[PDB]
C-alpha cells in the first residue's frame, strides 16, 4: 500500500505550504498522518488526505505535550516526526523587540527539541523511527533584518546533530532539509505586493543555479526520502533543497 | 517497470563495493546500466544484471572518451552518470611520490570532470540528466598519511558545485554523496589483516552515531534518490551517508 | 601605548578562564576594560589590570541594559564588545528540563544579541567598532548529553553572521572564535572529578592535531586579532582555535 | 626589531598583488623574505624590502626543488612558507581544455603540496614553523565558467587540513586564508576594461557585507597573524578575508 503504509507520521505547520505538501506526500505513500497548525483550515487538509488535525499553538509547552499524546492515541503508533512549523520577527538586533525574538526561538528551536523528546518516547515501542527538521538556507547563512530567524535556524541545524547523537541508541535517525526559495502562498503574496512583482521573482529565480523557484512538493520528496528506510545510514545530515542557491554567489 | 525504466546509466568502478551496489540498484529499477572497471570480473556483474561491461583505465583520457561513446552506443541513450571509481596513494606530503599524487588527481578529480563533460553532451538529446559523484567524509576533512585522497576529494566536492552551475542550462543536476566507513570487500580485507580485527572494527563502528559500518546498498539508495526526478530541486548538494560520523567527536 | 590604547572594551565572564585572559590581553595593549561576571572575585581581576568590574546576571535584560550604560559611563567610550559568558544544562533533549534549556538560550544566544544592539548604539559615536563572540567547536558539531549548549552555540554562530550583515553599515565588524578544549579552571575541575583524570585529559588532548589542551591566552590572541584594525576586511567569520580538532576525526 | 625578526619567509607570486603585500608585510616585521614569481619585476620588490628574488615557474617540479634550496641558502633558515601563486583556465567542464586544467592543478594544488614538503624539511632545524595557503571564496563555492580554479582551490582547502594533521608532529602549523574580491592591479584592469566600469565595481562591492573591495594589505595582515606565534593554537583553519561575502547572498 506504499512506502509509509500503516506508519504514524506527525507534521507541524501542515495547513499550508511545505507542511501541507509533506502531509499530502506521506498520505500518498499510505501513512496515518496527524498534522497540527494554529490555523483552523488545517481541518480541511486532514479531511482531504484521510488524516487527523489538531489545533496547536507550539509556543505553549502544555499544548505540545497534548498534541503528541492525542496524535499517538489517534494513529495508534508514532514512526516519523516532521518539525516544519516556523515563525519570523522582522528586524536586525538593533530593531527587533525581545519578546518577539523570544517567541521565534520558542517555536523555531525550543518546540522542535521538546516535540522530538515527546515523539521519541512513542517511537521506542515498534521498529525504527525518524525525525526530519525543515530549516532553510537561512540556518547556514544570514540575510539582512532577520536576526531571530537566522539565529533559530542556526540552532535548529546544530539541534539536528545533537538529536542524531542522543537518539541513535533508540534506533531514531534525525536529519534536516534546508530549502531555498519555495513558491508557497506566503512567498507568492510577498512577490505580488512588491513594487515590480516580475522583477522581484526574476531576481529570486536568478539566485538559484536552476533559475526557478522550488515547489513545496520538491521539499516533501526530500523529507519522505530522509524519513524512509532507504536513508537507513543517513543521520545528522543537513540536505539543501535549494536548486544550487548555496553552491554559488 | 521501475524508477529508471529505459534510462541509460553509466557507473565507474562498477566491479565491486559501492559501484557494484549502485549498478545493481539501477538495474533493479529497470535501468540500462553500462559499468566500467579496470578489473575484468566486471563482465560477470554486467551479465548478472543484464547490462554492458567495458574494461577501462580512467587514468587514460582516450580510454574515457572510448567508454562514453561505446556505452551511449550500447544503451542507445545517456540519462545518468555516477563517478564512483577512486584510487589512493598512502603517505603525507613528506612521504608521497609526485607521480603517485598526479595519478590519484587524474583518476579522482580530472576523470570525473572529463566524463561529466562527455556524458553531458549525450544527456542533451532526450529529457533531463543527472550526475552523482561519490566522494567520502575524507573530502570535507583529513586523515593522517592520505594527502592525495584528501586533496582530490576536496577538489571533487567543489567540482560538484562547479558542474551544478555550469550544467544547469542543459537541464542536468549534479550532486555528491560523502560516505562514512562502508563494509566493502576492501575495508573487510583491511580489518581482517589488522593485528586485532575485532578491536579495529569496534573502533571504526564507535566513530558513527549508529555504531556500525555502512552497507554498499545504503550508499546506492542515496545515489538513486539524487539521480531520480524526486530530487528535481536538489543540485550542488554534498549529502553525507556516514551514520552520523561527521556530526560528532 | 599599545594596539587598543584608550579604547573601551566590554568583556562578559571576565572573572576566570578565557574571559580573564581576554580582559588581561586587552589591558596589556592599553585598553580601558570593563568586565562583568556573577563571581565577586571579578573585582580583583579589574583592580589588577586597572579596569572596571560589574557584578551582572546576563539572564536579566534590565541587568544587561544597566551593564552597558554604566560601563560606557565608567570608560567614557565603547569600541569593542566580547560576548564570552556562557552556561550549559547537561542532558539530551530526553533528559533536559525546559526552564534549564530556556535559561541557556537566554544567556548564550539572547544576551549576546541584546548586548550587541546596546554596545552598537555606543560604538556609533567615535570611529569604527568590533564585536567578537566566543563560541566552541560544539556550535559546528554535537556531543552526547549537551543539547542546550549545542543548540545555543549553533545559534551564536549564525547570529554572528546576522550581526555582521546588519551592523556593517555602522562600520562594526562581527566575528566569532570556536575554541577546542581549553585548560581553564572549569575544564580542570571536570578532568579532576572524572574516574581516571589522566586518561580523560589524554583522550581530550588526542582529539587535537597538536595533541595538547589550548591555553586561555591563545584564545585571547585570536580575540585581540579579530577586534583589531589588522582584521579590517574580516567580518562574518567563524575562526576555529582548536589545534586542528575540527580538521579531522 | 619586530614580530618575524630574523625569520626566513618564502612567498610565491611575490611580484604583484597579495604576494607583494605579504612580502612587504613580513619584511616590515623584520623577516628575511625570499620571494619567487615568473615576472622579472619581482627583483624590484625584493630590492625595495631588503630580501631575495628568484625567477621560478612553479609548474616545473625541478624549478620548485631549486627555489627552496637556493632560498634556504640565501636566508640561512626557513621558518614560514606562503603558497600564494595561482593561475586559472576560463571555462566550464564543457569548454575547458584538459592540458589547461592539468596546468592549473599542477600550479594551484601540486606545487603547494610539493613546496610544503620541501620547506617542512628545512623547518625541522630551528623551533616552530608555519605554512599559510592563499585560497579564495572560490575554494568553498563555485562561479560559472571557472571549473579548474574551483576544483584546485577545493583541493587546496582540504590539502591545508591534511598538511595540518601530517605536519603537527614536526611543530608546523598550516592554515589558509580565503579572500573575497581584492583590489589588485589585475582586478582593477578587469573592471577598467568592462563596458560600464563603475556598474561592474558596484556589483562586486555589493556582494560583501562591507560593500567595498578588500586591499592586498588586509589579506597580508591575516597571513602574518596565522604565521605568528599569536596563532599557536590555530592549525587546519580556513579563515575568510572577504568582508562578509561568504556569510550571506
Amino acid at each position: 500500500m506504499g512506502l509509509f503504509a500503516g506508519k504514524g507520521v506527525l507534521v507541524t505547520g501542515g495547513a499550508r505550504g511545505i507542511g501541507r505538501a509533506i502531509a499530502q506526500a506521506f498520505a500518498r505513500e499510505g501513512a496515518l498522518v496527524a498534522l497540527c497548525d494554529l490555523r483552523p483550515e488545517g481541518k480541511e487538509v486532514a479531511e482531504a488526505i484521510g488524516g487527523a488535525f489538531f489545533q496547536v499553538d507550539l509556543e505553549d509547552e502544555r499544548e505540545r505535550v497534548r498534541f503528541v499524546e492525542e496524535a499517538a492515541y489517534a494513529l495508534g503508533r508514532v514512526d516519523v516526526l516532521v518539525n516544519n512549523a516556523a515563525i519570523a520577527a522582522p528586524g536586525s538586533a538593533l530593531t527587533v523587540r525581545l519578546p518577539e525574538w523570544r517567541r521565534v526561538l520558542e517555536v523555531n528551536l525550543t518546540a522542535p527539541m521538546h516535540l522530538s523528546a515527546l515523539a521519541a518516547r512513542e517511537m521506542r515501542k515498534p521498529g525504527p523511527g525518524a525525525i526530519v527538521n525543515v530549516a532553510s538556507y537561512l540556518g547556514l547563512f544570514a540575510e539582512q533584518e532577520n536576526a531571530a530567524y537566522n539565529a533559530s535556524k542556526g540552532g535548529l541545524v546544530n539541534l539536528t546533530r545533537s538529536l542524531a547523537l542522543d537518539l541513535a541508541p533508540l534506533r531514531i535517525r534525525v536529519n534536516a532539509v534546508a530549502p531555498g526559495f519555495i513558491a508557497t502562498e506566503a512567498l507568492l503574496e510577498l512577490i505580488a505586493l512588491s513594487p515590480d512583482p516580475e522583477r522581484t521573482r526574476r531576481d529570486m529565480e536568478d539566485l538559484h543555479a536552476l533559475r526557478r523557484l522550488g515547489k513545496p512538493e520538491e521539499v516533501a520528496e526530500a523529507v519522505l526520502f530522509l524519513a524512509s528506510e532507504k536513508a537507513s545510514f543517513i543521520t545528522g545530515a543537513i540536505l539543501p533543497v535549494d536548486g544550487g542557491l548555496t553552491a554559488s554567489f
